């Protein structure tokens, strides 16, 4: 939700991200905005004016009162006057419900920092790390997307793609699955299930040394936490709803880590709050139906271990800097090879104000694919699930900021260790830092 | 579902086992089914008749073309045949409907060891284990339930009960769960976190040793798994259903992994398919909306470890004996005391023939708690599923048994190990068995 007051105070501001954001149709809504909020007020200053008449008709039919007292008049004008300033300020209620209708529905305003663009192809690599495996093949898409800027390593053979590594691997059943519950849904066996649970393991230690709280969530949530979390058009792109309850499964810890501390107001003592949250995560994935990854990469269900942070306004941005870099650090321990971006207006979304995706190198595919998304989303969801904080028990408590980063989505930080430590007859080396949680150092072939 | 062979060549023997199972409804069904069975058949019978009728009659039509033809009277006929085989043919489909209604309602047979009982109170302890450490005020229901059959020693101070040990021990929040998802969510916290993770794995690995293959299935099914797996009781009482989609949030891995092999005519030769699933599970416990423990004993949402078994008939038996004890023998190295009851044919449930539960001695709350139950289904959700086996591919294939039993239920086991090893001053000692999956060896209280 925007701010009324950084609307009236810079109209020209908002239209234009809007414009950057490409949220053309919704520019209009600016000066809708102002122009309630202008009634809205007139309307006030009229209530008050009118209370204001309420005393004098008042002291006027006592000042008669000692007199010939023909106040029978007055009296009427009172009545009117009660019945004006209901009407009123029923009127005013309306006109805010169409005010916050709009604020609801606008998204952040982007930080200076954020780059211009379309969609995923303006977003801007802005930091590399390691030595990716490339085939002869995909030379050339490689180094246009690394911009020269990585080191990289010629493969003689052709790399596999995850789904294949998963069969030759017996890690997992696509067929089963979609008998069982449709598309996009898969059963994970032996190794890879130990994997997944490895990754969540490795994951959570690595934000707890670092002094996260560690949360298991509710996985089903009532929709005010939905609706403060992220923008309504998510309800019919990405959230399931449960028939007949006020439940929601969630898409991301994220969202029950922020509907924690809704209608609060934090003592800033204790900020920065620092939680990382483990849970499954369903989404409809409703824009697509098959794209083409059909594996792992892009399914309805994955689990994933979640950092999510509460902080002062004056200390996001740094907070921001400091999320994305404790993933970065998870995949580098992982050894995978990857190139860090900075989503671009078009790309970004309504929550963030700014946003950096980091994007791992995936040999079989040829590609650079996302991996983890840390944002910072500033007051956004705050003003909404009304969470505030104050540092003086006396003076006006003031909204907090938020900020989420992925530390590790098993599905593809899987698809991204199948791909990067596969050897020519499919064995899959595990990462070093893995051996602990896994036992075996490697998934060799069934025959 | 049970066998229409069955009760037609039996139908004494499934009317005294609903008897002993105390469905005196259902009882009037075993005759219905019967009867309407019956006439299902005849009709069917008519309808060959009428088929072959109808060609004898349709070569003679075609005889008398060469000869008087006065067919104007077979044709008159041939038209009676087709009329009737048709509204045969609906009878046939119509009574077809209502017989399987029946036959999807019915509960499965009772093994003859399954004790006759109406509920809880009738199920009976047939082995115990551990040192419980009693309460001095609940010694007369400890030693109640335990028959005084059962090692202990008595507390002078009052243990706790998990709701209290989890504030101290700050690894839990349900207030906030409360306001974000509503009552019976929660939220774990710290150690708690990494405890639940460590049961997990625990289980995983000791069912992995024994050959069991490991799985993490879909989260979501389609109503006929569902349908498949239980008695359709459950759809109202536990199940959750996605809106506007043919899908299902499991409350056990079980169901899925029941669903897995549907449709499916195994290979004898892989007999017996051991599977562990892994999961979170979601219930609506519509019987409750508060009953007596607030805690994580009895959620919306819980981990659990499952044990799947599919086999042959004649090897079911011996494999719910199996899978009980490797869930006794985790119980054991967890140290909690506890005790394995035959479960009674009012406690028993539709799809079981024979149940064994362990319930775990609770310090705190004074008295036994289910914290792990095992079932033989024999060829009950076989034959919803159409789940069949052959040895060679000239025999008739034929049902296979399937068999269910808790690992471990991380919700329960987390209370049974807070209460059973909590101290006087409030920590709680975690069993040596988990120290390499949590590090910390125990959990002391905080502020
Ligand atoms: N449909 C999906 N299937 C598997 N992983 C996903 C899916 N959607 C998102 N993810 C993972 O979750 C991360 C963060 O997603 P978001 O919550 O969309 O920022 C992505 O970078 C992926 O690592
Ligand atoms: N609503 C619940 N909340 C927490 N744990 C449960 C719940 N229902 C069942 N369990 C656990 O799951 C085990 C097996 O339950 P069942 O699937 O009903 O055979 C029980 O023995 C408990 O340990």
């Amino acid at each position: 939700m925007l701010d009324i007051k950084l609307i009236r105070e810079n109209p020209e501001l908002v239209k234009n991200d809007l414009i950057k954001r490409g949220e053309l149709e919704k520019v209009k809504w600016v000066d809708e905005i102002l122009k309630l909020d202008t009634e809205w007020r007139t309307k006030l200053k009229e209530i008050n004016r009118l209370r204001h008449e309420r005393n004098k008709i008042a002291v006027e039919i006592g000042k008669r009162r000692k007199k010939g007292e023909p106040v029978d008049e007055l009296l009427a004008k009172s009545r009117e006057i009660v019945k004006r300033i209901g009407e009123l300020e029923n009127e005013v209620e309306e006109l805010k419900k169409k005010i916050d209708y709009y604020l609801w529905r606008l998204p952040n305003i982007t930080h200076p920092s954020v780059p211009v663009g379309k969609d995923e192809n303006d977003n801007v690599p802005i930091r590399f790390w390691g030595k990716a495996r490339v085939w002869k093949g995909h030379l050339e898409r490689f180094l246009e997307q690394s911009q020269g800027k990585m080191e990289y390593e010629i493969l003689e053979w052709k790399p596999k793609l995850h789904v294949d590594l998963l069969e030759i691997l017996g890690g997992a059943d696509f067929a089963r699955a979609a008998k069982v519950s449709g598309s996009r849904f898969y059963y994970l066996l032996n190794e890879i299930v130990i994997l997944d649970l490895a990754l969540i393991r490795f994951a959570l230690d690595r934000l707890i040394e670092k002094g996260f709280t560690p949360v298991i969530p509710p996985y089903m949530v009532r929709r005010f936490v939905e609706e403060g979390s992220t923008s309504f058009e998510d309800f019919e792109d990405v959230i399931y709803k449960v028939e007949d309850e006020d439940l929601y499964l969630i898409p991301t810890a994220e969202h029950p880590l922020a509907g924690m501390h809704a209608n609060e107001i934090l003592d800033g003592k204790d900020l920065p709050l620092l939680y990382v949250g483990v849970s499954p995560c369903f989404r409809k994935e409703a824009g697509t139906a098959g794209k083409d990854t059909k594996g792992i990469f892009r399914v309805h269900q994955f689990h994933k271990v979640e950092q999510f942070v509460y902080s002062r306004p004056e200390e996001s941005w740094e907070w921001h800097e400091k999320i994305i870099r404790n993933a970065e650090e998870l995949f580098q321990e992982l050894e995978i090879p990857y190139r860090v971006v900075n989503i671009c207006t078009g790309d970004l979304g309504y929550v963030a104000a700014k946003k950096y995706d980091i994007e791992a190198w995936m040999p079989g595919q040829g590609k650079f694919r996302e991996v983890v998304s840390a944002s910072n989303c500033t007051d956004w969801q705050a003003r909404r699930l009304n969470i505030r904080f104050r540092d003086r028990t006396d003076e006006k408590p003031r909204y907090v900021h938020t900020l989420n980063s992925t530390a590790i989505a098993t599905s593809r930080a899987i698809v991204a260790i199948l791909e990067n430590h596969q050897e020519e007859d499919g064995t899959v080396r595990i990462p070093k830092v893995l051996w602990k949680y896994t036992g075996f150092k490697e998934i060799v072939p069934v025959e």
